[PDB]
């Protein structure tokens, strides 16, 4: 029954492993989820 | 495979449980913790 | 900014001395990240 | 300890030579990786 920003964030999560289908899954998502919000830190960070 | 398929229900169910405010940062900290508690039977 | 930033991590590393160094310095600055988004947020 | 030290070394060489300008995002990133590098090996 998730909000809508969770849910459209667990769909690129889901589409990523089944498009990448890695071997070490935990280490994928660790990787995936810290690039995600890399990516937000860098709107964060601008002047 | 059924190890990736038994991680991401682990994931799901938590995210459902808990509805964090902060996606993001929530899912980085399980991963983070998974991986953690996987490094401690590793050594 | 970048020499108080490395000047706490190694307070914070000379404070705990970890048993495992790359584990205790990984959830630091995860936490510093953590930390900073909420207040840029 | 001397793996400790010789970790803070590395650390503090790849700052020096990076210099970077996101300093926690760097140092999260090189410390996540040094864990994913040492995963490899014990998972072998």
């Amino acid at each position: 029954s998730l909000p809508k920003e969770s849910q459209a964030e667990l769909q690129l999560f889901q589409n990523e492993i089944n498009a990448a289908n890695p071997s070490d899954f935990l280490q994928f998502s660790a990787n995936y989820f810290n690039k995600r919000l890399e990516q937000q830190r860098a709107f964060l960070k601008a002047r």
